[PDB]
């Protein structure tokens, strides 16, 4: 008898997958494609992760924040905001399907958004573009959730990737926001909102360009709700990254390598207590001598069966 953190590859499959997602503690990444970055002066601020997917996934991170561009009429990029990653939407897509066939029992959570305006010979929305050329895309077929439970469980969502959507209003029927209303997302924000058809209420804490101390009251705050709320039909999405700012190079990773302890050490104190999904910067980072956020969201799932 392990901790769940001592086997981050296939944690999920530890779990009772009649769990909801919902009230699983769920690692995520924050702008989960920007590992492929190595300019060093652009990757203060642009640059969040030093691990690839396909590492991510390893290390236990089951949410994925994935940014895009429209590049083509039948094409979507990986971006940070004005910045290409390097890589089409059919790279982490890929990854992931590869992973999920090796860990059956797992299942991925991604977050799609529009980072920065399509290229000027794009005709389509990006929403569109998402829906025809990679979710209804035949190549894809079986990957996606394709359910029509606006609160899956681990068993109905396992082996398959959960669209969380942050493209606004969408005609596609299953995941979390998925309807033509999409997730009214509040900028910069710790904010409340219906999404499913009402079905669920979702409570986020996104306040992305706070500065180090507001940013941990901000995390903690939402912690210590999810801690007294056992509603399954409540998602918790607890952003701890932050927009680099302070020196030249007080840089994403610097707040990271602050805020990630900070938060770990908060969390194992809390012991089994509900945390909702956190999403992180540097995920899988570790400092000698300082608590691993990554480890501690695995850990603070209580196991019962
Ligand atoms: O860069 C910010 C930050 O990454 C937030 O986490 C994301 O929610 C915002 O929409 C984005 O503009
Ligand atoms: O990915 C990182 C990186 O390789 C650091 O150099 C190492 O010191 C960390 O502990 C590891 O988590």
């Amino acid at each position: 008898s392990d901790s769940l953190s001592k086997s981050p590859e296939n944690w999920m499959s530890k779990l009772d997958d009649g769990k909801h997602l919902t009230e699983i503690n769920i690692p995520g990444s924050h702008d989960s494609g920007s590992f492929t970055l190595k300019d060093p002066v652009k990757s203060v601020w642009a640059k969040t992760q030093d691990k690839d997917y396909l590492t991510q996934m390893k290390s236990g991170v089951r949410f994925f924040d994935i940014r895009g561009r429209a590049s083509a009429d039948n094409m979507i990029s990986v971006h940070h905001g004005m910045v290409y990653l390097h890589h089409e939407l059919g790279k982490f897509l890929d990854d992931a399907k590869y992973y999920l066939s090796a860990y059956p029992n797992e299942t991925i959570v991604m977050s799609m958004k529009k980072d920065y305006d399509s290229d000027s010979k794009v005709t389509k929305t990006f929403e569109e573009i998402f829906r025809e050329y990679y979710y209804n895309n035949p190549q894809y077929q079986n990957l996606f959730y394709t359910g029509s439970n606006a609160n899956p469980t681990l068993k109905e969502t396992k082996g398959k990737i959960v669209l969380f959507n942050r493209m606004g209003g969408t005609y596609i029927k299953s995941g979390y926001g998925a309807d033509t209303s999409g997730i009214q997302w509040a900028d910069n924000a710790t904010f409340e909102t219906k999404i499913n058809n009402g079905s669920l209420n979702l409570k986020v804490q996104d306040e992305y360009k706070d500065y180090y101390d507001k940013k941990v009251e901000a995390v903690k705050n939402l912690l210590a709700k999810a801690k007294t709320d056992s509603n399954k039909d409540n998602v918790y999405v607890n952003f701890l990254s932050v927009a680099s700012g302070g020196s030249a190079f007080n840089s994403t990773y610097n707040y990271a390598s602050y805020i990630n302890p900070e938060i770990a050490k908060t969390i194992k104190a809390n012991g089994k207590a509900r945390t909702g999904w956190l999403i992180v910067d540097y995920a899988g980072y570790t400092w000698p001598g300082y608590d691993d956020i990554v480890s501690e969201i695995i850990d603070s799932n209580k196991l019962e069966h």
